[PDB]
């Protein structure tokens, strides 16, 4: 399937364990592609102060479109250095690794795969 349906859990940036998922703009897409496929990916919300607690290269969740069953519609854009890889609308949150760390809340995606 082009589309996958998915609840990713929102995590507090300061609970997050493993801050990023790796160290190329390549890598960090190709690693959150497989976390979300694997269900090991969690969400942070961006607000003031957020992105610097986390590692570089970012991946955001962006909505590509205006939201079926509940789930709106989103793509991966990865950002290095002030430089994003792909153009979407408006960010989600950032991915990153989930390890076990306890959500607030869940965040229904329709994931382009």
């Amino acid at each position: 399937k082009t589309h996958v349906q998915l609840s990713l859990p929102v995590l507090q940036v300061r609970d997050v364990l493993v801050r990023g998922f790796g160290d190329s703009v390549e890598e960090v897409l190709s690693e959150a592609r497989q976390h979300l496929k694997d269900g090991t990916c969690g969400l942070v919300e961006v607000e003031k102060g957020v992105l610097p607690q986390l590692e570089q290269p970012y991946v955001f969740i962006k909505r590509s479109d205006a939201a079926p069953h509940g789930h709106v519609m989103v793509e991966l854009v990865a950002e290095l250095e002030g430089i994003q890889y792909g153009r979407s609308g408006e960010t989600l949150g950032v991915l990153v690794p989930h390890v076990g760390e306890i959500p607030v809340a869940y965040r229904k995606v329709l994931l382009r795969k």
